[PDB]
C-alpha cells in the first residue's frame, strides 16, 4: 500500500538528480567530452551521492557506458570501493551491475582494477520476495552464474570467487539456478560451477544446507524444477549392467526418503500447494519407490486398517440406537399440542439383561476417541494449525463422544445433539479409506475439491436469493393461518420451508379447498423459475469444473493421495511392521545406503 | 511379494561375486593385461561360478567384450559347452547374450568355435509372463529373430538353425514375431523368415499351433497385431479382376471363421478382453464377412426371434395377474393396525372358466424356462463359469419360475417372491434385442458399461453417506411418534426412507401443526446439501465417461455386439436353417475352401 508506492519516489528521485549534476547527465548519455569539461580542470570532488547513494561509476556503469567509466577508473578509482549506501540497494557495488549487464570489457576493467568479488548487495530489494522481480543472491558470481555469462564466471574464479558461498537465506548459487523459470540453459552452467569445486570438497558442494536447512536436491523436489532433478539424478544412479532394450540400474536412495524424521523428500512433496511440485513423483526412480513400497506393504495395512475402522462406528452405531429412554416422566403435553416427546434415564443404574453389553460397548467406543486425540495431537502441534481434507473429522469426531461422555454422569439435556453431529461424521470419515480403492478413488477427491472450493462459491448465491423469497413469503403468511397451509408459521421455518424449496425436495404451499392470496400465485411462480435456473448454472458451474480436470490432471491427485497416506503410514506407526525399503550396504558393500533397483526397457 | 523382491539378491550377489576374483572384474572392463596376468602362467583352473551360475565367458560375452572373450576362446574353448546353470537363467549359452547383443564379430566366433544354435535358455526369467520384461523364445535363432539382426539369421541358418522349432509354450518364432509391440520392422523380418523354410515345408510353417492349439494367423487376430495380419492376408488374397478403380477380389476364407468347432478366428476374436483385438474386425475380409452373414440370414432370424420372446413374457405376465386368491381366511387383523391381507389357494382344483386358461397358459410358460436351462448349460459348462452380460440373467429368470413351480404342489407362502423377481428380470432381459437394432443400439451399451464400472464405484459413495444421515434421524426421531411425522417407526425404516430423500423422490418430513426437533432442521438442511452435490458430481462422472466413448469408440462396440451376437447364433443353431457362407470349391475347383468374393473402389 504505501511501500511499493514509495519505491517509485526514489526513481523519479533518481532521475530527478540527473538532470542536477549533469557530469550523471553526462554519463547517462556517455559523453565524456563534458566529462573532460568537468574533470580535466574542475579537478578534486566527484563523489556525488544521489537516491541510493549512487555514485557517478554506478550511474555510468547503469547503462553500458565503457568509456565514460574508462575516465571514471582512471579519474576516481575509489568509486569502486564504495558501494551503494540505501536500504533498497546495499552493498550493491557498480560490479552487481556490470556483471549483471553483460559487459565483458566492463567487469574485465573493474576487476583489472580490483574490486571485492565477494561483496553482498543485501539491499532490500534485492531480497528473496515474490513481489520482487528477480532474486539472485549476494555475491556478484550468482549475479555472474544466472544470467548466462559464463565468461564472467570463469573470470570471477581467476580472481577468486568462492563457490563455497551463503546468502541472506543460506543459499549457495545451486540453489537458485533451481529458482529461475529460465531453465533452458543453467543445467549446462550446472556442470560448469561443479567443474570449479573439483579440489576442495570436504562436502563436494551439494551437500550445502539453506538457512532453514534444505539441500538444493531436496529443493528442487520442492521447487518443482524437472529438468535440473534429471541431471540431479545422474550423480546417483548406479547402471548394474544393460541387455539388449533391459537396462538393470541401480539409484542411491540416500535422501529421496529418510524414513520419518522431518528431513525426507517424500515427506517434503506433500507439505506445499505448489502445483508443479507433484510432478517430481512422475519420475521413474520416485514412482517405482511409491509403489513398491505401497503395493507390497503399503495397501494391505491401509485395507487392514479401513477394516477395523467400519467395527468401531458399527459398534459406536448400535450403543447409539440403544440409549436408555424412560417414558415421558414430565407430566403431559402442557406445551399445547406441539411437544411429542420421550425421556431418558438419568441415574438409574445400569441393568444386566442387553444393557451392561451396551454399556461394555460404549467402553469400546469411548476408549477408541481418546486413542485418537492421543495419536492426533501429533499431527497438529507438528505443524502449528495449518490443516486445511480428513484429519479435521476425526479429531472432530473424538469431540461429539467426549461430549456425550461429558453427558454422561452429569444427565443434561442436549446429549442427542452430540451423538447425531458424531453419527453423520463417524459414518463420513470412512470416506478417508475410498483413498486407496482402485474403483473409485479418482471419484472421492472430485468430492473434496468442489467441498471448499465449489459449494463455497455457491452457498452465498444461495444465501442471496434465499433470503429474500423467505422474507417475501413471511410477509404474505404474516395474515395467515398456520393450521390450513401452514408452510410456516413464523419467520426462521419459512427460511428452511424455502430451503425445501430452492433445492426443490417437497411440493411446496399448494392448499385447494381455501383460496391463496395472488402475490404466492407470482412470487413463487418467479422463485421457481429462479431455483430451476440456479441449479442449472451451478450445474454448469461444475462442467467448467471437470472438462479441464479430466484432462489427466484428476488421476494424478489420486495417486498423490496414495503417496500422502503411506507417508503417513510410514511416519506414524512404528519400526517392527514396516521395514526400510531398498537393499543396504552391509552384506553387499558399496555405499552403505539402501539401494534400489530399477531395470527398464527402451524401444 | 517375496519373490520378485528376491530377484535383487542375486543381481548383488552377481555384482559382489565380480569384485572376487578378479578375472571377471577384468572381463568387466576388458581388462585383457590382467587376463595375461591371471591366466599365461596360472594356468589350469578357470571354471568360476558366480549367481546363475555364469561364467567368465558369460561375463565377458555380458558386455560386448570380444577381445577378452578372444582370449577365453583361445583359454578355455569349453565355456560355450557349458550354459548358465540356474532357475532364473536356465540354459542360456553365452551364445544367447552374444546374439541378443548385437555383436555380429563375436558370434561368429563362437559359431566358428561352434555353439549348440537349439540351445533352450528355459531359465525362469524367459518364460512368457506379463511380470517379465520381454519373451523371445528358446533358441538363439528367436533371439537372433527379434531384435533386427538380419545378418546372425542368415548366419544361424548357415550353421543349420532350424526353423521348424518349438519353445516351452509349442511357439515357432512366427507367434513370436506377433508378440512384439515393436512391429516396424520384423513384417520385412517375416519375409526372411519365410525366404529360409522354402525346401521341406511338408506344412509350409505356418500351420504350426502352439501348446494350446493356436495358428499365428489366428494368434495375430487374438493378439490384435494389424500389421502382420495384413501381411497375412497377402497369402490368401487371390485377386479376380481389376477394372479401373474396380478390384474384383477373392479370399481363401479358411480359417477365419469355421461355423462352430471352437477353433474359428470369430469365435476367437469375441471371448478376450483386449481391447486391440477388437479392431481386427476393421479389416475388409472381416468386416465384409460379417456384413453379410449378419444381414442376409443373421439380422432377420434375430428379431424373428426378437418377437417370440416378446410374446414368451406377455404370456408369462398374464399368468401373473391372475393367481389364485383367498379372500382372506385366516380370521382378521390380528396384528394392530399394520396387517392388512388377501389370502391365495391352496389346493382348490383349477375350475374350468377362464382359470384353465390360466393353467395351460402357466404351461406355456413353465416349459419355457426348462428349455433354456437346457440350452445354457453349454454356455455356461463349456466355459467352466467366466460369464461376465445378459446370459446372467437369462439363467436368473428361468430359476424364478422353477421356484414359482415348486411353491406350487408344496403351497408356501413366499411366491410373489420369486414372481417378483422374475419380472422385472423377465422384462430387463429383453434388452438384449436391443443389439441388432441399428436406432437404439448404440445406447444400449452405455448402461451396461455403467452398472457394472459406474454404479459399483456410486453405491459405496452412497453408502458411506446413507449411514451416517438415517442413524442421524433414528436418534433424532426414537424419541418421537410414529404417528404424527412417522417417516420411520424404526431403525431399517429409516435407511429405505433416507434413500427415499437422498435420491429426491419424496417429500420428507414436515409436519407443520406440531413443532419439529431442531436438530432435524440442522441436519436435514446438511444432509439436501450433500443429496444435491452428490448427485451432481455422479453426474460430473457421468460426462468423463463418455466425452472420451464419443470419440468413435461407441459404434465399434455396437459392431462387435453384433458379431457376438451372431456367433453364437451360428454356434447354437442347427444346421438346416444356417448354410455356410461363401463359396466352396465344388463346381469351381480352385482349393476346397469357402471363397468370399470382394470388389473394392480406390480414389
Amino acid at each position: 500500500e504505501s511501500w511499493a508506492q514509495s519505491r517509485d519516489e526514489q526513481n523519479l528521485l533518481q532521475q530527478k538528480r540527473i538532470w542536477e549534476s549533469p557530469l550523471l547527465l553526462a554519463a547517462k548519455e556517455n559523453n565524456v567530452q563534458a566529462l573532460y569539461k568537468l574533470l580535466k580542470f574542475e579537478g578534486c570532488e566527484v563523489h556525488q551521492k544521489g537516491a541510493m547513494g549512487e555514485t557517478a561509476l554506478h550511474i555510468a556503469a547503469l547503462y553500458d557506458n565503457n568509456e565514460a567509466a574508462q575516465v571514471l577508473m582512471e579519474a576516481a578509482p575509489e568509486l569502486v570501493f564504495e558501494p551503494m549506501t540505501s536500504e533498497l540497494y546495499e552493498g550493491q557495488t557498480a560490479l552487481h551491475i556490470a556483471v549483471i549487464n553483460q559487459n565483458v570489457n566492463l567487469v574485465r576493467a573493474l576487476l583489472a582494477r580490483g574490486a571485492s568479488v565477494s561483496a553482498r548487495a543485501t539491499g532490500s530489494v534485492f531480497h528473496y520476495r515474490p513481489h520482487n522481480l528477480i532474486y539472485y543472491g549476494e555475491h556478484p558470481l550468482s549475479f555472474a552464474a544466472c544470467v548466462g555469462s559464463e565468461e564472467i564466471v570463469r573470470l570471477l574464479i581467476e580472481h577468486g570467487a568462492d563457490i563455497r558461498a551463503q546468502d541472506s537465506l543460506g543459499n549457495t548459487v545451486l540453489h537458485i539456478l533451481i529458482l529461475q523459470p529460465n531453465k533452458t540453459f543453467a543445467c549446462q552452467m550446472y556442470n560448469l560451477l561443479l567443474s570449479y569445486d573439483g579440489g576442495d570438497h570436504l562436502k563436494s558442494l551439494e551437500l550445502v544446507p539453506n538457512n532453514q536447512g534444505l539441500t538444493p536436491f531436496k529443493l528442487a523436489g520442492v521447487e518443482g524444477n524437472i529438468v535440473m532433478f534429471q541431471h540431479l539424478m545422474q550423480k546417483r544412479k548406479h547402471i548394474q549392467w544393460t541387455y539388449g532394450p533391459l537396462t538393470s540400474t541401480l539409484y542411491d536412495l540416500t535422501e529421496i526418503d529418510s524414513s520419518g524424521d522431518d528431513q525426507s523428500l517424500l515427506e517434503l512433496i506433500v507439505t506445499t500447494k505448489k502445483r508443479e511440485a507433484r510432478q517430481i513423483l512422475d519420475q521413474t526412480p520416485v514412482k517405482e519407490l511409491v509403489s513398491l513400497k505401497w503395493k507390497r506393504y503399503g495397501r494391505p495395512y491401509f485395507c487392514v486398517l479401513g477394516a477395523i475402522y467400519v467395527l468401531y462406528i458399527i459398534c459406536f452405531t448400535m450403543c447409539c440406537v440403544y440409549r436408555p429412554l424412560k417414558p415421558r416422566i414430565t407430566n403431559r403435553t402442557n406445551p399445547r399440542d406441539n411437544t411429542l416427546l420421550q425421556q431418558k434415564l438419568l441415574q438409574e443404574a445400569y441393568v444386566t439383561p442387553k444393557d451392561d453389553l451396551r454399556l461394555v460397548g460404549e467402553l469400546v467406543s469411548i476408549v477408541g476417541a481418546v486413542i485418537i486425540l492421543l495419536v492426533e495431537i501429533p499431527d497438529i502441534f507438528r505443524l502449528g494449525v495449518t490443516r486445511f481434507p480428513f484429519h479435521v473429522i476425526i479429531v472432530t469426531y473424538a469431540f461429539m463422544v467426549l461430549v456425550t461422555m461429558v453427558m454422561r454422569l452429569t444427565n443434561s439435556d442436549g446429549e442427542v445433539v452430540p451423538m447425531s453431529f458424531a453419527l453423520v461424521l463417524g459414518w463420513c470419515n470412512v470416506m478417508y479409506f475410498a483413498r486407496g480403492f482402485q474403483m473409485l478413488g479418482p471419484f472421492t477427491i472430485m468430492i473434496q475439491k468442489m467441498i471448499f472450493g465449489d459449494l463455497m462459491r455457491f452457498c452465498w448465491l444461495m444465501a442471496v436469493v434465499i433470503l429474500g423469497f423467505a422474507s417475501a413469503f413471511y410477509i404474505i403468511f404474516q395474515t395467515e393461518d398456520p393450521d390450513e397451509l401452514g408452510h410456516f408459521y413464523d419467520y426462521p421455518m419459512a427460511l428452511f420451508s424455502t430451503f425445501e424449496l430452492f433445492l426443490t425436495i417437497i411440493d411446496g404451499p399448494a392448499n385447494y379447498d381455501v383460496d391463496l392470496p395472488f402475490m404466492y400465485s407470482i412470487t413463487y411462480a418467479a422463485f421457481a423459475i429462479i431455483a430451476t435456473l440456479l441449479m442449472l448454472n451451478l450445474l454448469i458451474a461444475m462442467m467448467g469444473d471437470t472438462h479441464w480436470r479430466v484432462a489427466h490432471e484428476r488421476d494424478e491427485l489420486w495417486r498423490a493421495q496414495v503417496v500422502a497416506t503411506t507417508v503417513m503410514l510410514e511416519r506414524k506407526l512404528p519400526r517392527c511392521l514396516w521395514p526400510r525399503s531398498g537393499i543396504c550396504g552391509r552384506e553387499y558393500g558399496l555405499g552403505d545406503r539402501w539401494f534400489l533397483r530399477v531395470e527398464d526397457r527402451q524401444d
